[PDB]
């Protein structure tokens, strides 16, 4: 008889469950006594919300649309703890989508020579024109200063601007109920802001706001995708990508000199995968040059824009292999978005295969990765972190209930993962706290606590592209922040026994 | 590493080929005729996926069954799967596996059938030979009278069907939460309970399961049944052994009539809402029926909604009782387990207990991909997972079926059988709808006839037939398969004339 007594059965059961706990993200962390006090509180709070949803037969709010869950999570202790927690790094961000729309309205649209129009889809667009009103080809441009002053209600005018640009004005899962409809709205958002956010002094100040906002959410480091190109002055001068990089380098250096508690930022050049192979070839050659001349600030290259309907990595493969085929070879790092899809066995999810054959340093999303066991082996073996952006994947159509997020089985296998926010400004998310809350409540289990959070935070620095010296310094800083956070939390939640 | 495209191509195809060999069916070698059909299926699959992907429209095989049912039935892939022999349906509930149309057109035309509108405004049906039933919470009326006075009998009969089926409206819209749709599902069983437990109707309903499954080219079924409480017009209530004998006699007559049908076996099910003291008696009952009906009675299962009700651990002394006897008794178990979106809770840890108790097959295992050690145990022991994709969508575990959690199981060749669960409740065919959605949503664009063939063979190889029965059934399946291949080449004009 295998299990003659309850003790024989529970021994076997607990060993099996415990063995799985040891294998998931964070499973090897040993919390100290102060961390354990906070962990026990976090776990009591987590069990209360889950058991209420399960036994009282009501929806699990952390997993529903961000439109519905945002205001509900923000009043809760677990969210308030994650808000205070140091996050380490946000490694997957886009530079035109990472600061508040409120700042675009309250700051940028109060500058001279900003114009607005309603396009033929009934969306507001914003741009800058130094010479005069822009040509009235597809819409009638009007000076924002005049429209605001004539609105008869300035606060309502500004709120309307914000409402007409944000993807969280209504629930995207209701208003744009298909992949194509919501990506239509997402694409439109960037068209709405493109003119104003490419004007050089606004773009400079917007990048500074990214750093300020991320610091204010207790993020100490960011790596940012940027096209770098086409920043334009009031007189019409258009700058090249190297200028865009130098501009970001100077903002970043000023910021880190102001805030020693902040580790800094580095940049990845992104190009939209709707362009011909000759454009990607030129941007690859550009990236080779910037990688050589800005070591330690310019990281490498990525291809962006919607993955499903546009060009695969294989479609650009001669361009992407060009660095490695030089004599001597040139090693241009790649940070490919890859597998941001529900498709299986197609040109889209097979981008994961090409991303690994091209030696990607990290991969963006990897939503399809759990369908590719041989790619998982390579990702684990090589230490290629997967940048998981859970709110983005829900709102942009890959999943509805976030407990079905395809990164939950990755985390259960200890695939290297970092959490990030992707385009938080587009849908009114915080730099990291909302995405970290939904990862913690939806993508790991009821009995997963502070150890998961600590591991994800440490991962974001460990799998950053900092050099060894920078990384050692950043981890010492993170450890200090973490200690202060534990001590402060014990006092705040009245856990000091 | 890749000086030319040929070297890059070779590495890419080696990695993709490794994944294709690993997944379900990857080791099958198709013959020349099967390859011709395979090439047509793959051409059809690529055309529909590429149209969805490149023309930016929804992928109909993955949307709500309410919307996709009428669309898939006109397509060649569906028609091929319809004609295909399925082998076995191994996961079925006996009060939910024949057509509601038969309940209406046959059962509700029988003498002594009554109907009433309950307090939730649903029709309920029952039989009473000894006068009309007492007006306890509803007012019973003879159906024969209600029908004859309707003024439109076609509309009356259609109203009955529409008031009972869960596919009258889209459940994802009408009942848009787990608790709401399970409320509707539970209500469906309440609507039919009275009529479907009347002995001659139950007998004839079970015969209709066999007729309908045979007509969808299924040759064998294993069926969960509560067995107990069938009642006669004079009020006699029968015991579970009688219910088992009733099904045994129907099955034997069916196989005499149709030697091209392999037959059926029965699993006793009990609802997991009962006190542990009552489950103990159902385990003892199952031990006795297993001893005395070897080869027809298979074992035991616990059913009803998994999330809010009792876990396997809550019944553990009852479930361990057979193994603890002197001498031990090996009562086989077929546990529904992990039919849930929860992680790290009592519900998904039912999978651990299912394995410790040596389950022969596991029902659903939706949460299994979150449990890497349980997966390895399932693979090494050959415990088949019964995957019921339409059920999991309509009853609230997933919306886009390409997010179904069995797709990563099939990619690692976890042993899986496809089944339909409760097809009569939502107007599905015995197997062809579930096999179509598994084929179109749970494996990739490059997965063809080898996946179908493997899942069909799996349904016999992981059945509970003894070894001699399996060999007989596989010879019968092979002949059906060969006829299906030849017929398909002629029907789809593939013979290369
Ligand atoms: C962007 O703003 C426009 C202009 O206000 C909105 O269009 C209006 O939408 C309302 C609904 O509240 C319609 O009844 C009106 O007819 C529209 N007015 C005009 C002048 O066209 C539009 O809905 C906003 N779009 C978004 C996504 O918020
Ligand atoms: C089952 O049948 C009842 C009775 O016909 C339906 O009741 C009707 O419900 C609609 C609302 O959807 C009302 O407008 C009607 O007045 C109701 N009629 C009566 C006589 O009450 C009920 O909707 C049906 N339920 C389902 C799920 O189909
Ligand atoms: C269910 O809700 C009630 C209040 O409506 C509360 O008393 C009870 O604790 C809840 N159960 C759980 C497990 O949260
Ligand atoms: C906008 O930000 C710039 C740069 O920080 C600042 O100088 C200016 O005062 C701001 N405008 C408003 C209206 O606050
Ligand atoms: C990828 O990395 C390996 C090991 O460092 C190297 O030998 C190979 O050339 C690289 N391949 C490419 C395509 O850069
Ligand atoms: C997209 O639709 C057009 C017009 O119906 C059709 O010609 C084209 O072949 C479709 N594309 C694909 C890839 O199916
Ligand atoms: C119902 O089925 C029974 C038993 O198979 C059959 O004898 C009877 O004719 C059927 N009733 C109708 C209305 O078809
Ligand atoms: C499970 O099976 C093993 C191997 O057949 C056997 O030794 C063991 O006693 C069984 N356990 C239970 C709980 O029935
Ligand atoms: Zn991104
Ligand atoms: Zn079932």
């Amino acid at each position: 008889v295998r299990f003659p007594t309850m003790d024989e059965y529970t021994n076997a059961r607990e060993e099996l469950i415990g063995s799985e706990q040891y294998l998931r993200v964070g499973g090897s962390i040993n919390l100290n006594n102060k961390e354990k006090k906070l962990n026990q509180f976090i776990l009591r709070e987590k069990r209360a919300i889950i058991e209420n949803s399960r036994l009282n037969k009501t929806q699990y709010i952390p997993a529903v649309s961000f439109f519905l869950s945002k205001s509900q999570m923000e009043s809760t202790p677990i969210f308030k703890i994650i808000k205070d927690m140091p996050k380490g790094a946000a490694l997957h961000l886009h530079d035109t989508a990472s600061a508040r729309i409120d700042w675009i309205v309250s700051n940028a649209t109060y500058r001279d020579h900003v114009y607005m129009c309603m396009d033929q889809d009934n969306f507001v667009r914003l741009t800058v024109s130094g010479t005069g009103p822009p040509a009235n080809s597809g819409c009638e441009w009007k000076l924002v200063e005049t429209e605001r002053a004539n609105s008869g209600d300035i606060a309502a005018f500004d709120h309307w601007l914000k409402s007409n640009i944000s993807l969280l004005t209504t629930d995207p899962l209701v208003t744009y109920p298909s992949l194509d409809k919501v990506w239509g709205r997402f694409d439109k958002h960037f068209s709405q802001l493109r003119g104003i956010i490419y004007h050089t002094p606004i773009r400079r100040d917007y990048y500074r706001q990214i750093l300020e906002e991320f610091r204010s959410d207790n993020v100490q480091y960011v790596e940012v995708r940027s096209s770098l190109s086409g920043y334009y002055d009031l007189d019409g001068t258009v700058h090249d990508p190297e200028y865009g990089l130098q501009l970001y380098k100077a903002v970043t250096e000023e910021f880190v000199r102001t805030y020693p508690d902040f580790s800094g930022a580095k940049i990845i050049k992104s190009t939209a995968r709707v362009k011909p192979n000759t454009d990607i070839f030129n941007d690859v050659k550009l990236s080779m040059d910037l990688y050589k001349r800005y070591p330690g600030f310019f990281l490498g290259f990525d291809l962006v824009a919607q993955e499903d309907p546009n060009t695969s990595l294989l479609g650009y493969i001669d361009s992407l292999l060009y660095p490695s085929r030089q004599n001597p070879p040139v090693s241009l790092p790649y940070y490919f978005h890859a597998g941001e899809t529900n498709w299986q066995g197609t040109e889209v999810d097979y981008n994961l295969v090409d991303a690994l054959l091209l030696n990607a340093t990290r991969i963006g999303h990897g939503f399809a990765l759990i369908k590719h066991p041989r790619v998982i082996e390579l990702v684990k073996s090589r230490g290629v972190a997967v940048e998981v952006n859970p709110v983005s994947n829900q709102l942009l159509g890959l999943v509805k209930d976030l407990r079905n997020h395809a990164a939950a089985p990755l985390l259960a296998q200890n695939v290297p993962v970092v959490i990030s926010s992707d385009d938080p400004g587009v849908w009114e998310a915080l730099p990291m706290s909302h995405d970290m809350y939904v990862a913690f409540m939806d993508l790991v289990g009821e009995d997963a606590g502070l150890d998961v959070l600590k591991q994800l935070v440490w991962n974001s620095i460990q799998y950053s592209s900092m050099n060894a010296t920078e990384k050692k310094t950043a981890l010492k800083l993170l450890q200090a922040k973490w200690n202060n956070f534990i001590n402060d939390s014990l006092i705040k939640w009245k856990l000091t026994n």
